């Protein structure tokens, strides 16, 4: 051992340098270079510590794997027991009230915590199951929705109708422009589609946009926030784990249960089918989304991107993705190279089942819903999702994006191209 | 056409020739004809095909021209404001209230401008060369922004 000894020295030695140092912008590099130096001690006897010690600690939080913490609550719980391992909710509210560019880069710490838990093969897919459960604020919505058939939140309005679960995205202000509030309402409304018995089939869409450039006109998604990003108001666990492990993964693998019904112990999971209809545009995150879908409709208009290629964030799992959809040459052109890709040329195909002018879309969408229905297509989803898309496969990705991302969520490139917006 | 035998030697001077309809620059050889009726997505009517004849006719006439390039002018129609358009065809209105002439529109020009874009400006027996080629063509490129 030796090691939690050597991080506890190598934080308070950072805490040491924060509290003398100047404020971030007035340092001069001799005390920027010293300051580095430090956080790269502590970060790298976190990394250390962890290697060997994940699974004791994921079992001190968890009371060994017995209780499902989120990881808004494994993060938390973890500062609180182990602390200057990853940061306390007071040391992130001082992160989060600066802009990116001056942050000390704490979320890293968390990105170390999350690599190591998801690299167990004990720790990883208990905390995945954790993020499979359904919501609070779903379970609190439930009975309301089940009586209605209706939520209207602040990103997104979901309507049951004739047992479909219709997302409406509808940030009209802002192109569906992503951050933690929408993925928040995006995960509770997919929580409800597939614990609402009365729903067979979920749709994804874009709603009608009101600033001047699209008036009157449906968009999907153009990807992250990057005023936000640029502001500090991008949460690395909040935002950016929270939707690929909660409700991306939902749409893909299910709700996970409580023994509480006939038959859990075949289908611990609730999964049903979703259908996706894109218009104007899907950039980045939103694009993303379209390949974990059952089906994808794309208005004749309409371009697919992951447009970030060179100072941008990973583009979530669609490095995992994509391969499987398009092969390795198209995608290293997508991502590596920001390649846009139409509804109407032939590589469309490719991420896209149906390409239909504007004035037949609302009828195509309709259609599509309607053949995903029976328990033929349940059966089959669920063994096609298991076949594109192993657990440790999924798992050992997201233990690697987990700090990939949490670096670049800090990089210099980043965060310059991110305040030029 | 005499209003672009008219404004030819100020256009040969100049390099630029502005008129309601159409914008005409000179430039590296090249005639640019940008189509600029930027409150209607370049819909066309009468006024249009007189300043489009006009404008191919200086483009083939006028000997610092090589090539020629149609394009659509960046709009102001807040549904479009600072994209290019090049064209959404006819003026509908115009043509419901009664101001779309079959021989002053829709026949002058297939046989005018259009048909020169193709066969070129038939001109006088006024210089060498006239006996192999009585017309004068040029190449034309044609740039599409919007539809
Ligand atoms: C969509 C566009 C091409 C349209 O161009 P225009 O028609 O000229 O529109 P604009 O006037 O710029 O946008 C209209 C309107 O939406 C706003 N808008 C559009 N997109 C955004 C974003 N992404 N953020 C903030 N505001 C936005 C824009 O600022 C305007 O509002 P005001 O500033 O108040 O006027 C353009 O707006 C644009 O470039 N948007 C940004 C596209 C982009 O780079 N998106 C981010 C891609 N990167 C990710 O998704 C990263 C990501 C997401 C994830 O979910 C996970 C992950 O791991 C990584
Ligand atoms: C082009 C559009 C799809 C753009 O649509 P939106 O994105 O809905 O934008 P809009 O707000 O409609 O257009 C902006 C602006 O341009 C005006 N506009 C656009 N296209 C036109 C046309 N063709 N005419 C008149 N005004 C037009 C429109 O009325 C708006 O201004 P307001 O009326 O002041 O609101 C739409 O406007 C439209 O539907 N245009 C008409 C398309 C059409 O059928 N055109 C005529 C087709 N038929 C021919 O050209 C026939 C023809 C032509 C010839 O030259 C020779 C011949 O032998 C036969």
């Amino acid at each position: 051992d030796g090691l939690w000894a050597a991080l506890t020295e190598a934080a308070a030695s950072v805490e040491k340098l924060l509290a003398t140092l100047p404020e971030h912008g007035a340092r001069s590099s001799a005390e920027r270079a010293e300051i580095a130096a430090a956080h790269d001690a502590a970060r790298a006897l976190r990394v250390r510590f962890l290697d060997t010690h994940a699974d004791a600690v994921y079992d001190r939080l968890t009371d060994h794997r017995r209780v499902h913490l989120r990881l808004a609550e494994l993060v938390e719980a973890a500062a609180t027991a182990f602390p200057g391992l990853v940061p306390t909710q007071q040391q992130l509210a001082v992160e989060r009230s600066l802009p990116q560019a001056a942050k000390e880069g704490h979320e890293i710490d968390q990105g170390i915590f999350l690599r190591a838990v998801l690299r167990s093969p004990l720790a990883g897919p208990h905390l995945l199951d954790a993020m499979l459960r359904p919501t609070p604020r779903a379970l609190e919505l439930l009975p309301e929705f089940v009586r209605t058939g209706e939520v209207e939140m602040e990103a997104v309005h979901l309507e049951r109708r004739d047992g479909v679960a219709r997302l409406t995205m509808c940030r009209d202000d802002r192109l569906n422009a992503e951050d933690g509030q929408q993925v928040d309402d995006m995960e509770t409304a997919v929580d409800l589609a597939l614990l609402d018995p009365g729903v067979r089939v979920g749709l994804l869409r874009g709603g009608v946009m009101s600033h001047p450039r699209y008036r009157g006109k449906r968009v999907f998604s153009a990807g992250i926030n990057l005023k936000y990003l640029s502001q500090g108001g991008i949460s690395l666990v909040d935002f950016l784990m929270r939707r690929e492990l909660g409700y991306i993964h939902k749409l893909v693998r299910g709700v996970l249960t409580n023994d509480d019904r006939p038959g859990w112990w075949h289908s611990p999971r609730i999964e049903k089918p979703w259908v996706a209809a894109v218009d104007g545009f899907a950039i980045g995150g939103g694009a993303q989304l379209l390949l974990v879908f059952d089906r994808v409709l794309a208005s004749s208009d309409a371009y697919f991107s992951l447009p970030a290629a060179k100072e941008g964030i990973i583009p979530g799992a669609a490095n995992l993705r994509l391969g499987r959809f398009a092969g390795p040459r198209v995608s290293r052109q997508v991502i590596l190279e920001g390649r846009r890709i139409w509804a109407k040329e032939p590589e469309a195909r490719l991420l896209v089942d149906e390409v239909v002018e504007p004035d037949e879309l609302d009828a195509a969408i309709e259609r599509s819903l309607t053949r995903l229905d029976g328990d033929a297509v349940l059966a089959n989803r669920r063994m096609l999702n298991l076949a594109d898309e192993s657990p440790d496969g999924f798992r050992a990705y997201m233990a690697e994006f987990a700090l990939m991302q949490a670096l670049r969520l800090y990089g210099h490139d980043v965060i310059d191209k991110v305040g030029r917006f």
